[PDB]
């Protein structure tokens, strides 16, 4: 149907717009320190402490399935990555003061891409 395909090119347009928004995220991660999974090899414990691992990877992939129905579920896979960081790790250490620094400045981001997102439909 029609219906269907003009569906399917706003899926793809928040799909645009969800790379762009990823890619402004990131870059405030110079460091790298959410880029991957975290390796279970290396952190053997980590599914005991954290039980959905989220990592700019792994968003990715969803992302390019065009797995992403809404801001709200690309979202919810942001804060993943910032709040598993945030419970594993101490006040004291490089990588949640890394994640505080990313929910901060992806805030301002985030922000904006709510009203491109409702503003474009």
């Amino acid at each position: 149907s029609m219906e269907q395909v003009a569906m399917e090119l706003r899926l793809t347009e928040l799909t645009r717009l969800l790379r762009s928004v990823l890619d402004q995220l990131q870059d405030k991660d110079p460091a790298r320190i959410f880029a991957q999974p975290v390796s279970l090899k290396e952190v053997p414990d980590y599914l005991d402490h954290i039980k959905h691992p989220m990592d700019f990877a792994t968003m990715r992939k969803r992302l390019e399935a065009q797995g992403y129905k809404n801001l709200h579920e690309f979202e919810e896979d942001f804060d993943l990555i910032i709040d598993n960081c945030m419970k594993y790790n101490a006040r004291d250490t490089v990588f949640y003061r890394a994640a505080v620094r990313l929910r901060d400045q992806g805030g301002v981001v985030l922000r904006q891409a709510r009203r491109e997102v409702d503003s474009i439909g």
